[PDB]
This record gives structure tokens, C-alpha cells and sequence, in this order.
């Protein structure tokens, strides 16, 4: 689809079973979500936003659907404000700006 | 223009008679810009994201080009690690999300 920015570009997204909303962020280089339970292995990992850094839990090559668009890619699970698809899934989807 | 997402989306920008790079950034609500002195009032803010909280000066009806692109609004400035463009100017110039 096309999406306009004049609302958050939110959309439903299906990871490890479960639906969830989650922000389509062209400036975040990867993929954050909120605290949640996922399968496998994972190792700690850090990363850096606008106010400083936090503790993310890396989850490697993770079956997420986006809006209806599969992806297999770095899921990273902490304590981050908002559920943001990053540019790591944006580019298996597809997903481009324009204007 | 079209972009791709498999690196930063950093484009050119003139703000307050300076040229600087900065992310088109579809999760930023908002524009934050590195500190500049700017002319004109202002009111403080606070903004959060990954990490927490920065302070920042709010200045509205700045005029930014974006690519070419002009538009006008609000622009948060202070101690950002990246310059952002944020919907409220990213609607303004007509940029979408298309996958
Ligand atoms: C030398 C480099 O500096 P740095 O490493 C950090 O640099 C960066 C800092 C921020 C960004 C942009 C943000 N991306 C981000 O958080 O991405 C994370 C995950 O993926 C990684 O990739 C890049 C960083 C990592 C995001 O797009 C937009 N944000 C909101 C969303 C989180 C939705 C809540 S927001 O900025 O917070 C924000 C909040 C409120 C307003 C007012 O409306 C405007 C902007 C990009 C690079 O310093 C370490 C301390």
C-alpha cells in the first residue's frame, strides 16, 4: 500500500503467533520491540536512541509478518516506548520513501 | 524522488540560512534538529525515545527545503545525536511509505 504520514504509521504486524501494532520507522536501523515472550535463543545486546541507551534481548532470524509481508530478520526485545519496524525489515518488505 | 531504505535515509537540508544533513524519519512525530541558535522566541520541551528524555527548544513556523521541498513548522532543537525531519514536515512535502 501507500501510506500517508499525517497519522503514525502504524500497522498490525504477526510475530511468533501473536498480532501486535507496531511503527514503520525509517530512522530506526533496527527492529525494537516491547517486552515479550519469544522462542530460541537470544543474546543481550545495547542500543542507542534519542534519551540514551537500553538492554534489548537480540533474537536473530525471526519470522515477522508486516502488514501482510513476510520478513526473517534481528528482532531486538526491551524496554523501548513503542513497537518500531526498522530499516533491517523495512528493506525485506520492500519498503521505500517518496515524494 | 524515491529512496531506498538499505542505508540512513540522509538527505540535504536549509534551515535559518544553513545547509545540513538529516534522517527523513517516518517514527519521529516531530522535526529535532542539533543545537543551533535560531532567531526568535521559543518554549521548552521535553521529547523521549529509546533511552529516555532530552530537552529541547520548541520554535515554531521555521521554514525548512527539503530536497528542494520547501515547508514550514515546528522544529525542536537541542543536544539530538542526528538531525531528524519528522511527519510534521514529511506530510508537507508529500512523502509516503509505499511497499
Ligand atoms: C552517534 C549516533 O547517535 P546514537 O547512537 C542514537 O542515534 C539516533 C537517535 C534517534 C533516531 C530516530 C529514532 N530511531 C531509533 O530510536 O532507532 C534505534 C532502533 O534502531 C537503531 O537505529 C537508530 C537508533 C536505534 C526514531 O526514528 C524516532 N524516535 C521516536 C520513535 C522511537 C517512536 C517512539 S525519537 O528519535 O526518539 C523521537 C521522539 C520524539 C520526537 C518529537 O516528535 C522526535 C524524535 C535515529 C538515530 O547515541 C546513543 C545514545
Amino acid at each position: 500500500p501507500q501510506i500517508t504520514l499525517w497519522k503514525r504509521p502504524l500497522v498490525t504486524i504477526k510475530i511468533g503467533g501473536q498480532l501486535k501494532e507496531a511503527l514503520l520507522d525509517t530512522g530506526a536501523d533496527d527492529t525494537v520491540l516491547e517486552e515479550m515472550n519469544l522462542p530460541g535463543r537470544w543474546k543481550p545486546k545495547m542500543i542507542g536512541g534519542i534519551g540514551g541507551f537500553i538492554k534489548v534481548r537480540q533474537y536473530d532470524q525471526i519470522l515477522i509478518e508486516i502488514c501482510g509481508h513476510k520478513a526473517i530478520g534481528t528482532v531486538l526485545v526491551g524496554p523501548t516506548p513503542v513497537n518500531v519496524i526498522g530499516r533491517n525489515l523495512l528493506t525485506q518488505i520492500g519498503c521505500t520513501l517518496n515524494f
